[PDB]
C-alpha cells in the first residue's frame, strides 16, 4: 500500500494580513504559517514529508460548498482599496479582507484538495496542509471567524464526488465550533462531524444554541453530528482523552469511516489567548495516533486556528511526528476529567444513545525472533536477533530459579530485545515467538523491571494465571479470557464466543483498556497470546503503542504465521485494515460492572458525574 506523509504549504498564503486596527482579528497573523513551517524544519519533519505543491481551487470546486453570489462578492475583493475592504469586512462577523485574501483562500482550498487527492490516490499514507485562511466557520453565503471558504467541507464533498466515498469522519479539535461544517452536513449521514469547543453555556463565540450537545443532526443525518461543549476553561489532557475514549472513538470505530479529515485548530492548546485551555501540545500526537487505525490510516489534517506561536509550532510538530509514525511521548499525571467535562460527556452520550447503542445506560523500529529455522519476509523496518553477557544472565536465571536449549535461547532473545528497547535507543518494539509461557513471562517481566521500567502493562490473551504479581503498584494486568473471574485486585482487569465478540472487544478496548492504560502510564507494554483474536489484535497493538513511547514486547506462544505477520506489521507501523461497521447485552453489562468497579481508582474511566455521598 501507500507510504509517506504529505506536507502542503506555500509562503504565498502568508501574504495577506489585517490592514486596520481590529482587536477581534489582531491574532490571525501571517506568522502563524511561518513559525509553523519553521518548526517542522527545525526538528526535521518537513524534510521527511512528500512536498505536494499548492493549487487554486476551481470555481466549480468552490461552488460545491458556497453559492454563486457569495463567490462573486469575494471575487470582487482583490480590486478594492482599504476603505472598501473594511466596509466589506464589516458586512460579516469577526473577519477581515485583504487584496490577496481571495487568492490565498483559493490556495487554501486547493491545498486541501491536493492533500485529499494525494491520500486517496495512495500516493501517501496521510498528510497535513499548513493553510491560511482557516475554513470551518465559513458558510454557504458568508465569511465568518477568520474564514473565507470552508476547506474541510470542500475536502469532504470533493472526496464524496470524486471517489464515491460513503462514509467520511471529520474531527474538529479546534477550540471553536466549526458551525460551517455542521451546517454543511447536518442532514448528511455520509459525513459524520465531531467537534469539541469552548462554549461556557453559549456565552462564548460564536454564541450559538445549535453548538450545544442537543444538536445531533437533522432528518436523515440525526446522530451524525456530535457537539461536545466545554462549559469551563482550563480543560486538560485528561478531559480531551476522556472525550476521545468515551465519545469520539467508539462512535468512530462503529462508523468505520473510509476517510478521516481533521480540522486541526491548535487554539485548544495551552497558552492560546483565544481558547484558554491547558492541554499540552503532546496531546495532539496521541489524538492523531488514536485516529490513525481508522480508514486504513488515510487521514487528512488541515490547519485551522491556533494563535500562540510557540504552542502552535510545538503542536504542529507533535501532529506531524505522529503522522510519520514516530513514537508518541508519554503523558503523565492523567486522571479523571473535571466535573464540567464529565457533565458534557454524560449529556452528549445520553442524547446520542438513541443513535449509537454503546451509549445507552440502565436506570531500526521492530525486531522479530521467529522459531529456530523459520525465516520470513519481514517489512523494510524490521530485523532479526545473543551476547555473552546475555548468556551469563540466562545461566544465572536458570541456576537460581529454573534443560532445553531452544527455550534458553528464547529467554536470551527476550533479554536481548528488552536491552535493545530500554537501555538502547536502537530498537523500538519487538515480537518473540516462544514456548513455555511461564518461564518466558517470568524472565521478561523481571528483566524489564530492572531495565529499569517504573511500570509495566501486561496484556494477556488467554486463560489461567500467569507468573505476575499485581500486589505492588508497578504492574497492571489486562487479561482477555474465556472463563469468569470475580476480579478483586484493583490492579487487574479480567475480560471474558460468537460474531459479536469483535464488536465487544473494540468497545472494551476503547471504554476500559485504553483509559486505564493511559492513566497508568507504563514504561513498557508486555503482550502475551496463548495457544478470533485475528480480527482485533492488530488494532489492539497499534492503539496500545500510544503508551510507553511504543516500547512493546509481544510474546507469542505457538507458531501461527498469520498471527506473527499481523503482530509484526502492526508493531512496525504499517496501516491497519478496517474492521468494517453491536455488542452482546451480557458483554456490555460485564463491561459496565468492570467500569463501576475500577473507576474510583482509575478516574479516566469516568463518563458520568460522580454522585456525592
Ligand atoms: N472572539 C470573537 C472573534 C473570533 C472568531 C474566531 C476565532 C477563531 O479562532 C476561528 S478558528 C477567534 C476569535
Ligand atoms: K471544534
Ligand atoms: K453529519
Ligand atoms: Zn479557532
Amino acid at each position: 500500500a501507500a507510504s509517506g506523509s504529505a506536507l502542503i504549504f506555500d509562503e504565498e498564503m502568508s501574504r495577506y494580513k489585517l490592514l486596520w486596527t481590529d482587536p477581534e482579528c489582531e491574532i490571525e497573523v501571517p506568522e502563524r504559517l511561518t513559525v509553523s513551517y519553521e518548526a517542522l524544519r527545525t526538528h526535521g519533519l518537513a524534510q521527511r514529508c512528500k512536498a505536494v505543491p499548492v493549487r487554486q481551487a476551481t470555481e466549480q470546486e468552490i461552488l460545491l460548498a458556497h453559492s454563486e453570489e457569495y463567490l462573486e462578492a469575494v471575487k470582487q475583493t482583490p480590486g478594492m482599496n482599504v476603505e472598501e475592504l473594511m466596509a466589506f469586512s464589516k458586512k460579516y462577523n469577526a473577519v477581515y479582507f485583504h487584496q490577496n485574501i481571495y487568492h490565498c483562500a483559493k490556495l487554501a482550498a486547493g491545498a486541501t484538495l491536493q492533500l485529499v487527492d494525494s491520500v486517496m490516490k495512495r500516493e501517501v499514507r496521510n498528510g497535513m496542509a499548513l493553510v491560511r485562511p482557516p475554513g470551518h466557520h465559513s458558510q454557504r453565503s458568508a465569511a465568518n471567524g477568520f474564514c473565507v471558504f470552508n476547506n474541510v467541507a470542500f475536502a469532504a464533498l470533493y472526496a464524496k464526488k470524486n471517489y464515491n466515498l460513503n462514509r467520511i469522519l471529520i474531527v474538529d479539535w479546534d477550540v471553536h465550533h466549526g458551525q460551517g461544517i455542521q451546517y454543511c452536513f447536518e442532514e448528511d449521514p455520509s459525513v459524520l462531524y465531531f467537534s469539541w469547543h469552548r462554549y461556557e453555556h453559549q456565552s462564548f463565540w460564536p454564541n450559538l444554541p445549535e453548538s450545544d450537545y442537543s444538536s445531533v443532526g437533522k432528518g436523515k443525518g440525526s446522530g451524525f453530528n456530535i457537539n461536545l461543549p466545554w462549559n469551563k476553561v482550563g480543560m486538560t489532557n485528561s478531559d480531551y482523552l476522556a472525550a476521545f475514549f468515551h465519545v469520539l472513538l467508539p462512535v468512530a470505530y462503529e462508523f468505520d469511516p473510509e476517510l478521516v479529515i481533521v480540522s486541526a485548530g491548535f487554539d485548544s492548546a495551552i497558552g492560546d489567548p483565544e481558547g484558554e485551555m491547558c492541554a499540552l501540545p503532546e496531546i495532539f500526537a496521541h489524538l492523531t495516533h488514536l485516529l490513525m487505525p481508522l480508514a486504513a490510516g488515510k487521514m487528512c489534517v488541515v490547519l485551522e486556528g491556533g494563535y500562540n506561536l510557540t504552542s502552535l509550532g510545538q503542536s504542529v510538530c507533535q501532529t506531524v511526528h505522529s503522522l510519520l509514525g514516530d513514537p508518541t511521548p508519554r503523558i503523565s499525571g492523567l486522571g479523571t476529567a473535571c466535573d464540567s467535562a464529565l457533565e458534557s460527556i454524560q449529556n452528549v452520550r445520553n442524547v446520542q444513545s438513541s443513535y449509537w447503542s454503546s451509549f445507552k445506560h440502565l436506570a531500526v523500529r521492530t525486531v522479530v525472533v521467529p522459531p529456530p529455522g523459520v525465516e520470513l519476509t519481514l517489512p523494510k523496518n524490521c530485523q532479526h536477533s545473543i551476547s555473552e553477557s546475555t548468556a551469563k544472565e540466562v545461566q544465572r536465571i536458570r541456576d537460581k530459579h529454573f534443560t532445553d536449549q531452544n527455550i534458553l535461547r528464547s529467554l536470551g532473545n527476550i533479554i536481548s530485545v528488552l536491552d535493545r528497547m530500554m537501555r538502547s535507543d536502537e530498537v523500538c518494539n519487538g515480537c518473540v515467538v516462544v514456548s513455555d509461557l511461564s518461564v518466558s513471562v517470568q524472565c521478561a517481566l523481571q528483566h524489564a523491571l530492572t531495565e529499569p521500567a517504573e511500570r509495566v502493562l501486561v496484556v494477556y490473551v488467554g486463560d489461567g494465571e500467569l507468573p505476575v504479581k499485581t500486589n505492588d503498584g508497578k504492574v497492571f494486568l489486562v487479561q482477555i479470557c474465556t472463563k469468569e473471574t470475580e476480579d478483586k485486585c484493583v490492579n487487574r482487569l479480567t475480560l471474558c464466543e460468537g460474531e459479536s465478540l469483535t464488536a465487544g472487544f473494540m468497545q472494551a478496548l476503547l471504554g476500559l483498556i485504553l483509559p486505564v492504560a493511559y492513566e497508568f502510564n507504563p514504561a513498557l507494554v508486555l503482550g502475551i497470546v496463548e495457544e478470533r483474536l485475528m480480527r482485533v489484535w492488530g488494532h489492539m497493538t497499534c492503539l496500545i503503542q500510544g503508551l510507553a513511547r511504543g516500547r512493546m514486547l509481544t510474546l507469542l506462544q505457538g507458531y501461527d504465521k498469520d498471527l506473527l505477520e499481523l503482530t509484526v506489521s502492526a508493531l512496525s507501523g504499517a496501516s491497519i485494515s478496517p474492521l468494517g461497521p453491536a455488542p452482546k447485552p451480557e458483554d456490555v453489562e460485564m463491561m459496565e460492572k468492570q467500569r463501576q468497579r475500577l473507576q474510583e481508582r482509575w478516574g479516566l474511566l469516568r463518563c458520568t458525574v460522580s454522585e456525592s455521598w
